[PDB]
């Protein structure tokens, strides 16, 4: 029958939206509830979500006008239409960031990290401790002598040392410093256990307090290293802030107490670069779909816009989409190569959030993009195109679901939360 199958594709399409908006709506209310889920990585999922639940909106209010001049000639249909095609251009500019944040995630470790802290000399300085340093935090001897440290210095770099030194050589005693504070800990017996239960993240932040520090110094914090091997991460960062490193050297302790607290580089991260990633989501889709309402509506306006098939105007919103997917698998690309590469040298587990994070977006972004890639200058088997409509519903049901849902840290919240209730 025709007119039953233009019916059931109704009813897959409207309980799509449904499924979508009520999980998108659940899973935002999950992400802002939680305390322990607000970071940066959350919140441009939140957005994502938004865009998600905006479309929909406009969804059930197109459904919801044809109950009660015909709507297809009035103007509020044009402005819902207007208001759809952003939601879209926004989900495809927040995907855009979205691979852009986890290829700036696999990008960022311990050697970034401390050339934050530590900084970068040139020439032989005597710090305020009574030791000589040079290049990123290699501290040489105590001993009051420059003759005698750069002589220290001449044997532990190979050349001539005359007080200068390059960034390469730098570099090199850089890489020798980070080792040696791996080797440290996991020559140690306090240490070991800790490290071996960390996650990557803190993994990095207790070889940062070593590179402070030292093997033995650190050693010393028993009463925080116990109830980090115990996950309980907010109680040894309230006991981390009592000590002789947090009043000594503030800035930096701050710092890796958030990386112990939450496992993220937050607290390595510039502000700035999160409005630029706003100012991508939601701002450059206003810059190509203002435009093409303006030439919609002075030079063809008929029936909502709906019958686009005239001139360059369908490409001056399709043109920017296909920019925002090419990009998108690029970056799915070259992120894959950067994650078999990680794994396989065994700098990363898969139960880290750089993988799992990984996992989620790569399914995304071949979910969301081919069909874009794959017809991308047509302009215009019935049944079977129809199940364009199905996906296009549950899009954002799946990404309630990748990234909320099956996210290992909420399922924590939950179980924790229930563990409160009983004691
Ligand atoms: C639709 C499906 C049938 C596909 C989906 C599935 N996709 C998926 C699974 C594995 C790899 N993969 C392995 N190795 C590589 C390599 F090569 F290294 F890149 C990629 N890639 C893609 C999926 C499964 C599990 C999760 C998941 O737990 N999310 C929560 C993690 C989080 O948000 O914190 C997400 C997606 C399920
Ligand atoms: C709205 C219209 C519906 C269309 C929706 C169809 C989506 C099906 C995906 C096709 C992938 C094609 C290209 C993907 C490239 C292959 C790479 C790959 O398989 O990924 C490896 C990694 O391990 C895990 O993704």
């Amino acid at each position: 029958s025709p007119e039953e199958q233009l019916l059931f594709l109704y009813i897959i399409y409207t309980v799509g939206y449904a499924l979508s908006f009520s999980a998108l709506v659940i899973a935002s209310a999950i992400l802002l509830g939680f305390r322990h889920l607000h970071c940066t990585r959350n919140y441009i999922h939140l957005n994502l979500f938004a865009s998600f639940i905006l479309r929909a909106l406009c969804v059930f209010f197109k459904d919801a006008a044809l109950k009660w001049l015909s709507y297809q000639d009035s103007l509020a249909c044009r402005l819902v239409f207007l208001l759809m095609q952003y939601c879209v251009a926004a989900n495809y500019y927040w995907l855009l960031v979205e691979g852009v944040y986890l290829y700036t995630l696999l990008a960022f470790n311990i050697f970034e990290m401390l050339r934050i802290d530590e900084g970068l000399r040139l020439k032989i300085y005597k710090d305020t401790e009574g030791y000589y340093t040079i290049g990123i935090g290699h501290l040489l001897t105590k001993s009051p002598s420059l003759n005698a440290a750069k002589s220290e210095l001449d044997k532990a770099i190979g050349r001539n040392t005359n007080g200068v030194i390059t960034k390469d050589e730098a570099e090199k005693l850089f890489n020798q410093d980070v080792d040696a504070a791996v080797r440290g800990i996991l020559r140690n017996a306090k240490l070991k256990p800790v490290y071996d239960s960390l996650d990557a993240v803190r993994r990095a932040a207790l070889i940062n307090m070593v590179f402070q520090m030292g093997e033995t110094g650190v050693a010393g914090f028993t009463n925080s290293l116990r109830m980090l091997q115990q996950k309980r991460w907010d109680e040894a960062a309230v006991n981390l802030a009592k000590s002789r490193w947090y009043n000594q050297t503030p800035n930096r302790a701050k710092r890796v107490i958030t990386t112990f607290r939450t496992g993220t580089w937050d607290a390595y991260s510039e502000q700035w670069i999160f409005r630029l990633y706003v100012a991508i989501g939601w701002g450059v889709p206003l810059l190509f779909v203002v435009p093409w309402g303006i030439v919609k509506y002075l030079y063809e306006d008929e029936g909502c816009w709906t019958r686009n098939s005239n001139m360059n105007y369908w490409l001056i919103i399709r043109l920017p989409i296909l920019f925002a997917c090419i990009v998108n698998f690029l970056i799915f690309v070259r992120v894959i190569c950067i994650v078999v590469s990680k794994l396989k040298a065994n700098l990363m587990c898969k139960t880290d959030i750089a993988f799992r994070l990984a996992k989620s977006t790569l399914t995304l972004i071949p979910l969301l993009c081919t069909h874009e890639v794959i017809f991308a200058f047509v302009m215009d088997r019935f049944i079977k195109l129809f199940t364009e409509l199905s996906f296009t519903s549950f899009q954002g049901l799946m990404v309630a679901i990748l990234y909320c849902f099956v996210n290992n840290e909420v399922q924590l919240e939950f179980r924790k939360s229930w563990e409160r209730w009983r004691l």
